[PDB]
């Protein structure tokens, strides 16, 4: 038998996949998690002494990101090895695809939390490479159902990219993403695409987004906004068709936004 419920905060949320909990996790009919030390249980009895005794009241690591009650704690996976390992285990439950749990030492971890009088309530996070071969400026992201389709993914999302711009580099997600990672993914890229052609050519937008060209190109092939010219692409559009593009439904919500000011991050 499998983990295939928890309880973490004020929270009871239904797995989604196997996570390699031990044995003796999974025959619970639920796991309690602490929402600050990700600490996990098998016993509401135990949970609530734990309660009872944990200080955390935030994530460890350093607060790279504040403004008003949205935070950004970074965590070394080769500092803070127990807590890193709890959040993989948390986010494979939700992660089809992420195989890397207890080897978190060549991560570095990016955990979303709303902030009010009691603590700073994880919501998410996201995990990179220390050394990305590849160029991915993100490996696994995941934010937890109940905060899902709600403006922290998207948030994340920038976040990611806010970074690459620091380190002077584009970035892309490690792939496979999952249908949600797709669809926000392809959501954000249009956005501040459509944003900047309203506001150029590929390798400008890529420098100014630290989109990589492939993902830019491949959105705008979605958008029909490219030309293509003995053998490259070139972008095609006019003024208009970018505003009746943007003005439409699929980007009327308000996003949370990264504000660079607030980004206390320098690149190593
Ligand atoms: C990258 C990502 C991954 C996952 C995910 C995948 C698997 C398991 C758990 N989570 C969820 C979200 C999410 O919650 N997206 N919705 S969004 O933030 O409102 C939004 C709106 C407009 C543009 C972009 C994003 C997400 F962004
Ligand atoms: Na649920
Ligand atoms: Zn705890």
């Amino acid at each position: 038998k499998y983990v295939d419920k928890i309880h973490i905060g004020n929270y009871e949320i239904d797995a989604w996949y196997f996570s390699p909990f031990p044995e003796d996790y999974g025959k619970q009919p639920k796991l309690w998690l602490c929402e600050y030390c990700l600490k996990y249980m098998k016993y509401e009895k135990s949970y609530r002494f734990h309660l009872g005794q944990c200080q955390w009241r935030q994530p460890p690591g350093k607060e790279i990101y504040r403004k008003s009650n949205i935070s950004v704690h970074e965590v070394d996976g080769k500092d803070h090895k127990i807590y890193c390992q709890n959040l993989c285990l948390l986010a494979k439950l939700f992660l089809d695809h992420k195989t890397l749990y207890f080897d978190v030492e060549p991560f570095v971890f990016y955990i979303l939390t709303e902030v009010d009088r009691q603590g700073a309530h994880i919501v998410g996070y996201f995990s990179k490479e220390k050394e990305s071969p590849d160029g991915n400026n993100v490996s696994c992201i995941m934010i937890l159902p109940p905060y899902q389709r709600r403006g922290y993914g998207r948030f994340l999302i920038a976040f990611s990219y806010e970074l690459s711009k620091l380190e002077s580099t584009v970035g892309s997600p490690e792939k496979p993403l999952s249908d949600l990672g797709k669809l926000s993914y392809r959501s954000y890229w249009s956005s501040v695409l459509l944003e900047n052609l309203r506001d150029l050519s590929i390798k400008d937008l890529s420098q100014m987004t630290s989109i990589t060209q492939n993902d830019i190109i491949s959105t705008l092939q979605s958008l029909n906004m490219v030309k293509y010219w003995k053998g490259q692409h070139v972008i095609c559009v006019t003024p208009k068709l970018v505003e009746e593009h943007l003005k439409s439904a699929q980007y009327k919500k308000p996003p949370i936004t990264v504000d660079s000011v607030c980004l206390k991050w320098a690149p190593p």
